[PDB]
RNA sequence: UAUCUGGUUGAUCCUGCCAGUAGUCAUAUGCUUGUCUCAAAGAUUAAGCCAUGCAUGUCUAAGUAUAAGCAAUUUAUACAGUGAAACUGCGAAUGGCUCAUUAAAUCAGUUAUCGUUUAUUUGAUAGUUCCUUUACUACAUGGUAUAACUGUGGUAAUUCUAGAGC
RNA sequence: UAGUGGCCUACCAUGGUUUCAACGGGUAACGGGGAAUAAGGGUUCGAUUCCGGAGAGGGAGCCUGAGAAACGGCUACCACAUC
RNA sequence: GGUCUUGUAAUUGGAAUGAGUACAAUGUAAAUACCUUAACGAGGAACAAUUGGAGGGCAAGUCUGGUGCCAGCAGCCGCGGUAAUUCCAGCUCCAAUAGCGUAUAUUAAAGUUGUUGCAGUUAAAAAGCUCGUAGUUGAACUUUGGGCCCGGUUGGCCGGUCGGAUUUCCAACGGGGCCUUUCCUUCUGGCUAACCAGGACUUUUACUUUGAAAAAAUUAGAGUGUUCAAAGCAGGCGUAUUGCUCGAAUAUAUUAGCAUGGAAUAAUAGAAUAGGACGUUUGGUUCUAUUUUGUUGGUUUCUAGGACCAUCGUAAUGAUUAAUAGGGACGGUCGGGGGCAUCAGUAUUCAAUUGUCAGAGGUGAAAUUCUUGGAUUUAUUGAAGACUAACUACUGCGAAAGCAUUUGCCAAGGACGUUUUCAUUAAUCAAGAACGAAAGUUAGGGGAUCGAAGAUGAUCAGAUACCGUCGUAGUCUUAACCAUAAACUAUGCCGACUAGGGAUCGGGUGGUGUUUUUUUAAUGACCCACUCGGCACCUUACGAGAAAUCAAAGUCUUUGGGUUCUGGGGGGAGUAUGGUCGCAAGGCUGAAACUUAAAGGAAUUGACGGAAGGGCACCACCAGGAGUGGAGCCUGCGGCUUAAUUUGACUCAACACGGGG
RNA sequence: GCCCUUUGUACACACCGCCCGUCGCUAGUACCGAUUGAAUGGCUUAGUGAGGCCUCAGGAUCUGCUUAGAGAUCUCAGAGCGGAGAAUUUGGACAAACUUGGUCAUUUAGAGGAACUAAAAGUCGUAACAAGGUUUCCGUAGGUGAACCUGCGGAAGGAUCAUUA
């Protein structure tokens, strides 16, 4: 009735609004705070090869003088419960050796606390530190709390020593820079300090780190429960997203893997409303049945060109004998018709990284030598108008098809299915985190090799969803790493982590760049400044993380070779590709209107039939072929001006390769 | 130091808005950052919530010493120089912070108290006190009550205190 | 009451304020010198080192005392919240 | 010939130094630093100043590459479609400089808040017109001119001081003692009015002038070498011989409050009864004790100090005006002014009689109806309404809406004349109240006229749907509303003056003034003059306005005669919402959310026409000739076919084939 | 047909229905909210009202003076009276607060409606089909696919050369 909203002294009964964010800051302090299932990761990696952390554990808590320094043991203890009796917490300080890389990046995605180690002794290195500071950066830091623990760097200087703290605490900030000062270990409440920064201070999060189940792997087993599984007992702080007793688990570097009985020490099974322990898509070899285009590639008359264009040009081949002796271009048809290693990267180095031109410039010219045929090679594909314009399609019925893409979970889209994906784990997630959980997770025999017991060894297991055991196709962004001037070619196998782990992904690089019709190319190799776009089969982890693209060998002191970071753009089916050609026009003279071009064509049946080729010049002047008769090839159209000897009057082969799939790399 | 400029029309003669510009003991903030003297600095936005430590206690010739406490006894058997604790007195109503309230309220300038209280400070001020000073008197000075001292204890824990003897 | 007084209280009178704006409402309102100004006037701000007022999270209430409706004083309620 | 320089000069040339490290001690409660201080650390690679721009506002290239709508660039406009000054970069340059940007907020320019100091004819804005209260203002009058001197200040011929007035001649700026009715008072001890007590003022508020209160800190400024400063109120000087000695101003802060003149302005009015002053007067009323009485209290007077009746002696005994401001009376006019009856008109259509004997009706073509039981052009009598047609305008009036023929009736008004009466009774206007076109709203009268809607015929495409015919209500009135107009002269109402005019109409006057005839200028009307009322016009525009135009849309930047209501860019929007007034429809008051670089006013210059004139052309038309138009081929191409069956623009095209048979 | 051109006089570009509109979908947000949860309160209706302070009282107790029970400054019942005086209870007024009614609400959580918004995409009508109005108003009354039209009043914000004694 009235509109009266006025008389707004009561606005501050509208601090009511302020009681919600009183209700906003005490459901965020139920996961994060006490002793049953809250104690957090803290894991303490430096940057420095010395600091050694049993005297950060220790000489650092001098200060806090509780018996975190009796077990501060040579039996390396790793789950360090030691209840300091000033802020009430039990905690677990991962203190790894500096040499086992390959869980330093994998465990951090329950490790809040990330702490640097600043040392001026050792410059920190553009292999080992700065490269640390690279590999922990951009896999998403969660925390990232520095610490000076330098016990021998308080009298390198006694006329204004106070360069060797300047120096670090600019260095603190000159990748990752939300830490004002970087401490001392000369002040006393500094050691509970860092109790105040696990207990009082939160820890801040990173967008794709915290997006599901992920689980803590304290201990494992040895059982026999089938032929090949068993069980497995472990200690686990779960911090998921959310768990449910449709998901299931995940054994990194090894496999997936189900339960079977989720519990309390409220019996959650492993119902039947699930998907079967497939990879591909079960469905998928009858989804090799939708035969959306039975493009047949002889057996027609006209390019998919009508969708305004050509009237088809029929040659209707009706044959007739040539008697007498003597033959030139001409009278034939009117003769008697009855009319009725380091070398090879020395060697090949010249080549396989300078044709990365051969994609770019000429991807697909029929290249033109007088032995050199050009009807065979680029022969079994359209040929449509322009890639900003034209329609290519996503599932053929050809041999050409991979293996996990005619038998795909086909992704619908990745962003109209990241709802779903997403809220699959959104809405369905049952079995509470936070807690401490018994589960009995069935553990296969065969894979029994490098499963261990961490307590001074490095390894963590992870969580998946329903659909998450079936797979997909992804097509990712990338970028060039920083300082890495090298190119690579982008048909090769390359080790892709979207993520952390690790796949031999074989790869299909495409430019990246504002794409309105979401329409690609089959480019062979890469660019080097610019954004790429990957297209490939991975068995799909569906968080978008920052990519990271490598090589599998320990040739640095980080035991990877970084070749590009990126992102996980997509997983999609509809996202496809077109690959160029340009072929080539040298005009021999300087014409009017009709340009005798030599340098064009050798062979007669390769001037005569090719002569359904849209003409267009280097600087657009589309057109079609009305003559031609070169031989050592010619033609006849009608441009907007004139040609010179440098143009290039290109023609068009529109041509589309099919992708390649995956190769699981753990080692 | 009483400056204005660009935008409607094809244009001689021609109105009202917008944008630019300059200050800010206005804030915030980007980039850069070497000296000298300075120097604000948790108001808004939460008159919202707090670990921890400190911020108010105090004694001189001149209120109460048997510390068993000590220094030298050296000037003394009544005491006498120092002096813990404790009684007593004064202080703790000043300072410091914050600005939510509050619109004839506060406050500001001017009034008034012939209508009122005032530790302190400063100045002045009790022959009559046995109310019978015709006395049951001790004014050569009359009584209790107690802390600390002590020595037996309980409390999960507080600057909790109990029982007796001084 | 320290004291004037509708400050109450007991009987009386029917008054008092106002379009010279009563009363009611809002204030991102603590009031006074300051600030940005700069032909002059006008404009907007003033939590803030000084003066005065108010409060010790919000309302009550009382002791000691010359002085407090005191909170690094006390009792109770209300909102919190420690071992 | 280079004494001197502008830079090219990277060839120089040694001397020279701080930020930074340091003994040293000061420095400080203890330390840092900072004035101090020896040792050590510079050459351009040193020990290197960044930040924003580089199309206009807005200095600074149309330099060169990649870029040619692809991003770009844009606070507002403006470019890039390929000659980019405006794109990415390279240069290079421009500013401010350990400092430059950016975001919002305010101030300024911003006469866009206007008291100073806007704007309403058309750009947003004057309302429908009167009556009216609060408020805001409000007509004119009250002691001039001159003498006696005092000389505070200046002119300088004086110069006697040689930057200055002291003997001082000529005039000039000031207030006082006093005076030409200029009362400037009375009251007397100090007293023989200089000034101090004493009784009244030639009235009280509004106004203003000088004090006082206005905390210190801020704002303005001596002085001070804190090294200048920002600061700070500090400090300076010798024989340092044992000390000497300057300071730490003032300016400011209205109302309100408290003291005194000033003698206008506005206010308030005396003395219209003269029951009043000059009453220095007299019986009588309230009186009376500082008293003297005799020391102190019941009983008294004369008596110091006020008032009036009986009562009259006193000087000059009280009526500021009749307004080119209003209100009355009375007078002749005036009168399509308004109102109440009567009343006439050309006739109108409707109704009848009567006369009649086969078409009229519209529109651009057309389509809708009456009648041999009588059409329509004839002849005669009524109901209703309308308006008084022409005379009807350089009109006359009325608050506005409005009103045009007579006669009688009813007041007022307008004008004009007056040597009549009120003597400021006054202007507008919050609130409040009358009236109110057309239309519309309830209850009635007629029901003649046409006629929003509607019922019919239309009638062909949208030459365009303008046509035509009947029509409830309505138009006309009665008892009442409504409260709307381009209700507009697009201009609120009372003031001031100016132009310049020939007429008007309402009044007043009569020329040795001209004619019918009261008898040269009578009834009436005139030429020449003159006055105030209403309606108008056009000039040069002095003044404006931006401009059309305006004698007021003036006397406004040379800004203020009084008072009332509106407007703040366009929209959104007179929309929502709420308060009202009505039975209603609607009327009165009135936003935001959002969006914009515009909306608007008057004014002008000449392309294109679906405007065509004349020419004048037989490279076009009529009279026909030659003759195509049906065909074989030279001569010349577009089409098939090619290793080859080549090729293109000028009078510019359907052509020359470019001497190419 | 074009020259001398005249002249409507820019159309200074004279105004309007009039052309990316329907069905079935993609998402984004206006809004209301027929509905219960709040969330705490303005206002006030009602029954309770902690608490200290003052009073009507009460009197654990310890005491003392004096007459006191017993020995030359003696307690073994005291007895009046006096002093201080810790509980409980009367009343008072001050009174934070509970138990409550409607109401105004807000920020809100479901709950359901009509919608609009984008280059929005298959769609046949006005994409993909062609013309027509070409006095402008104001008040007011009516019809309206539309500027327009009609009724009564009004206006110019509209284009007057000539004959006159």
């Amino acid at each position: 009735p009235d509109k009266q909203v006025s008389k707004l002294q009561r606005k501050n009964k509208a601090k009511q609004l302020r009681a919600q964010r009183i209700l906003d800051s005490i459901e965020n302090r139920k996961l994060f705070e006490g002793k049953n299932g809250a104690a957090k990761i803290i894991t303490i990696v430096p940057l420095v090869n010395d600091l050694d952390p049993l005297d950060i554990l220790y000489k650092l808590l001098k200060c806090a003088d509780d018996e975190g320094i009796m077990v501060q043991e040579v039996d390396s203890k790793r789950i360090f419960n030691v209840h300091i009796k000033k802020f009430k917490s039990n905690l677990k300080i991962i203190i790894p050796d500096m040499t086992n890389f390959l869980n330093i990046l994998d465990c951090a995605k329950v490790a809040d606390f990330v702490v640097f180690g600043l040392s001026g002794v050792q410059e920190v290195d553009e292999e080992f530190g700065e490269q640390i500071i690279r590999a922990l950066e951009l896999q998403g830091i969660a925390s990232y709390i520095g610490v000076i623990s330098n016990l021998s760097a308080v009298h390198e200087k006694e006329k204004f020593q106070l360069d060797v703290k300047q120096s670090l605490e600019s260095y603190f900030k000159h990748f990752f820079p939300s830490e004002e000062r970087v401490y001392n270990l000369e002040k006393n409440s500094d050691a509970l300090n860092v109790l105040r920064t696990l207990c009082q201070r939160l820890p801040r999060s990173i967008n794709w780190r915290d997006n599901r189940g992920y689980v803590v792997a304290d201990f494992v087993d040895f059982v026999e429960t089938s032929p090949d599984s068993g069980d497995l007992v472990i200690e686990g702080t779960v911090r998921g997203i959310g768990f449910n007793a449709n998901r299931l688990v995940h054994i990194p570097d090894f496999g997936d893997f189900q339960l079977n009985k989720i519990e309390k020490i409220t019996v959650f099974e492993s119902n039947m409303n699930r998907d079967t322990l497939d990879e591909y898509a079960p469905e998928g070899t009858e989804d090799w049945s939708d035969y959306d285009e039975d493009f047949e590639y002889d057996g027609l008359t006209t390019a998919r060109y009508d969708d305004h264009g050509f009237l088809p040009g029929r040659e209707q081949t009706s044959k007739k004998a040539a008697v007498p002796k003597g033959t030139s271009d001409y009278q034939a048809k009117w003769y008697l018709d009855d009319v009725i290693s380091p070398e090879e990267e020395e060697r090949q180095l010249r080549e396989f990284r300078d044709m990365e031109k051969e994609d770019r410039e000429f991807p697909d010219e029929i290249e033109l030598e007088p032995s050199e045929s050009a009807i065979e090679r680029l022969k079994r594909y359209r040929g449509l108008k322009n890639l900003y314009n034209c329609d290519w399609q996503v599932d053929e019925k050809d041999p050409s098809s991979p293996a996990e893409w005619k038998r795909l979970l086909r992704i619908g889209n990745y962003k109209n299915t990241k709802n779903r994906i997403i809220k699959e784990t959104k809405n369905e997630a049952q079995a509470i985190a936070g807690d401490r959980i018994r589960m009995f997770i069935r553990f296969p025999k065969f894979l029994l090799e490098k499963i261990q017991d961490p307590k001074q060894l490095l390894f963590a297991v992870y969580g998946l969803l329903l659909h998450e055991h079936k797979n997909a196709v992804v097509n990712f962004s990338l970028q060039r790493w920083e300082q890495y001037d090298k190119p690579v070619p982008s048909q090769e196998p390359i080790v892709v982590q979207y993520g952390v782990r690790r796949y031999t992904i074989q790869p299909l690089f495409s430019q990246g760049s504002n794409s309105p019709n979401n329409v690609h190319k089959y480019e062979r190799f890469l660019h080097p400044d610019t954004v790429s776009v990957a297209t490939c089969i991975a068995p799909v982890d569906f968080t978008q993380s920052p990519a990271i693209f490598f090589k599998p060998s320990p040739t640095d002191a980080k035991n990877i070779e970084l070749i590009g970071h990126g992102t996980f753009l997509n997983a999609d089916h509809s996202r496809i590709l077109a690959k160029r050609a340009i072929l080539t026009g040298h005009p021999f003279r300087f014409h009017k209107t009709v340009v005798t071009v030599r340098y064009m064509f050798f062979r007669p049946e390769d001037v005569e039939w090719f002569k359904s080729i849209p003409l267009f010049t280097k600087s657009g002047r589309s057109g079609f072929i009305k003559e031609s008769l070169g031989t050592h090839g010619y033609f006849k159209a009608t441009f907007d001006g004139k040609l010179s000897a440098q143009d290039v009057v290109a023609m068009s082969l529109y041509k589309r390769m099919w992708p390649m799939p995956s190769l699981p790399w753990n080692g």
